[PDB]
């Protein structure tokens, strides 16, 4: 299942691949980022090759493509975090149990932003001892979503009389989504780690 | 999708009531009655949930590789209230649903013995006195003693903080309970409806 443009990992389960500026792969991410963070400068963009996380994500993706039929279930979103979390996220991905309370809470889950500018805030992408900030670029199974609310520990039901048939995620605003919250393991794949500085 | 499953007519979710006196029913019944012979079984249902099964088996193949042996699975019991059954059947075990103690961490708790899950704190009687307990395939893998406030199992060596145990327990020499902290580390295989 592992994508054919990945570096061969020598039967190994994980590695970070440093991208070259000039590559379309680095340049599209750099544009995605700079679209809203042109004040910051990119140190490097690493491709995250996590075999196990990839398989789990892809199983969850196929399931949601079957459940929802003809939907764009997948968005490419940003996640700022501190240096001390990068090793865990790289290995194990996004754990809602670890999530910070967001300044505007639309539920108890893992938050993803549309705009790099939002993830670029010191409150998420916290500067390390050397001034380095860290932002993931994340494939997120947003699926069918609704405006969330602070109490949510799972997405709400589409229909109150069928409690178990859930939305896939929640947003801050369904007509102009700037945030998405995700409540399940293996619903986000951390694809790139952007290291940047002022 | 396993051999003993029955036809679902191209559907991905079915609860299938077992036939008393047949082999599968007799196997699940005995594991319960080992410690719960004073109770009364009203029925045993096989949970056929293709998606949960797939996600579970994926985690199982990852844990067999990572642990370089095939010893990662145990059959354990989960007692729950009637209002949680529809959720568990369709979505499995969610650590975020959280009622009872979390002494060995903030995951989902499973018992070695049915008698443990058979307590009313866990398998809460409804109006009619009906109690509910899952027989659950759990990926216990390599385990350690748990403690309060864990959000994941501990690291196997603090030098490598991301190489984690698969589960925690109350007692490593003779465990009576296991806590798992990740979605798809438990597949609910049977639902036993019974009374005191
Ligand atoms: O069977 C159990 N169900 C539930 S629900 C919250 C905790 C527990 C639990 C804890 C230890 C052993 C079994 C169970």
């Amino acid at each position: 299942n592992l994508p054919e443009h990945w570096t061969d990992m020598n039967h190994q389960l994980f590695c970070m691949v440093q991208l070259e500026p000039g590559q379309s792969e680095y340049n599209t991410i750099k544009d995605k980022f700079t679209r809203t963070c042109s004040s910051y400068a990119i140190e490097k963009i690493e491709r995250i090759q996590n075999a196990f996380l990839w398989q789990s994500y892809q199983v969850k993706k196929r399931q949601m493509d079957i459940k929802n039929d003809h939907k764009n279930n997948e968005r490419l979103l940003f996640h700022g975090t501190d240096a001390d979390s990068v090793p865990y996220v790289n290995q194990h991905g996004f754990n809602r149990s670890c999530a910070g309370k967001n300044a505007v809470s639309y539920g108890k889950g893992t938050y993803f932003a549309v705009d790099a500018s939002y993830s670029a805030k010191d409150t998420y992408s916290k500067p390390d001892s050397n001034g380095r900030k860290h932002m993931y670029v994340v494939r997120v199974l947003t699926g069918v979503f609704t405006k969330g609310r602070a109490g949510l520990v799972t997405p709400p039901p589409k229909n109150p009389h069928n409690p178990t048939d859930l939305f896939d995620s929640v947003t801050n605003n369904t007509r102009s989504p700037k945030l998405f919250v995700v409540f399940f393991d293996n619903q986000a794949y951390p694809e790139y780690l952007i290291t940047f500085t002022a």
